[PDB]
C-alpha cells in the first residue's frame, strides 16, 4: 500500500461541483467515484450527471433532494446500464427541486458493472481501497468547525452522526506535524475549504475515523 496517493494530479478527478440547497450529497459522492473509476479504466475524464441520478433513481431507497446513499446511486447506474454527461444533463436541483427523468434523451458516457463496500470501521481497509481509486464515504459534517473549514488538517471537533457523503481522492502526510490526512472532495463549491477540498486527519476516533469517515465507504466497479 503506497504511503501517498493523489488522484487529482493522477488525472482521475473532475473540478469541484456545488450541490447548493439540494440534499443530494449521495449523488455527488457517487458521481465523483464513477468519474474516477471510469477514467482509471478508459483514460478519459468526463464530468457526469448528478441530475440524472437525482431525477431518475426513484424506484429504490434514494429520494432525490430528500437523501439517499452512494450504493443506491451505484445500483441505479448499474441497472440503467449508463450515465449521461453533466454537459448534456446539467444540475438544476440547486434550488431544492428535481425534475422529470431525462436519462434516455442523451447518449450515455460511462457505465459500471457493480460496486464494492469497504470493510466497515476500518481505516486500513479504506486506505487499501483509496490507493486503487476514489472512494465514496459518509461523514458527520454538522460541526461549525467543519462548516467553516478553510485550511490545514481537520481533526474536529466532530461526532459520528453521519449526515453527508463526500469523496476520498487520496491521502498524504504533512511534513512539519507528521500527521497524515485523507484528501476529500466536497460538493459545496470552491468557496468552501481549500478550493472545495478538505484534509481530514487519519488515525482518529478509532475505529470510526475522523467524523466517521471510515464507517460507510464504497466504490464502483467500472
Amino acid at each position: 500500500v503506497p504511503a501517498a496517493v493523489d488522484w487529482r494530479t493522477a488525472g482521475a478527478v473532475t473540478p469541484v461541483k456545488n450541490q447548493q440547497q439540494c440534499g443530494c450529497c449521495w449523488a455527488f459522492s457517487a458521481v465523483a467515484a464513477i468519474e474516477g473509476a471510469t477514467q482509471i479504466k478508459t483514460g478519459t475524464l468526463t464530468s457526469l450527471s448528478e441530475e440524472q441520478i437525482v431525477d431518475c433513481d426513484t424506484n429504490g431507497n434514494d429520494k432525490g433532494c430528500n437523501g439517499g446513499t452512494p450504493d443506491g446511486a451505484f445500483q441505479y447506474v448499474v441497472n440503467n446500464q449508463g450515465i449521461d454527461t453533466e454537459s448534456d444533463y446539467p444540475y438544476t436541483a440547486g434550488g431544492g427541486s428535481p425534475g422529470t427523468c431525462s436519462a434516455s434523451s442523451y447518449q450515455p458516457a460511462a457505465s459500471i458493472t457493480g460496486y464494492q463496500d469497504v470493510p466497515a470501521n476500518n481505516e486500513q481497509a479504506l486506505q487499501q481501497a483509496a490507493a486503487t481509486q476514489p472512494i465514496s464515504v459518509a461523514i458527520d459534517a454538522s460541526d461549525p468547525s467543519f462548516q467553516s473549514y478553510s485550511s490545514g488538517i481537520y481533526s474536529g471537533p466532530c461526532n459520528t452522526n453521519l449526515d453527508h457523503a463526500v469523496t476520498v481522492v487520496g491521502y498524504g502526510t504533512d511534513p512539519n506535524s507528521g500527521n497524515s490526512y485523507w484528501i476529500v472532495k466536497n460538493s459545496w463549491g470552491t468557496s468552501w475549504g481549500q478550493e472545495g477540498y478538505i484534509w481530514m486527519q487519519m488515525g482518529l476516533n478509532a475505529p470510526y475515523g475522523v467524523c466517521g469517515i471510515a464507517m460507510q465507504a464504497s466504490y464502483p466497479t467500472a
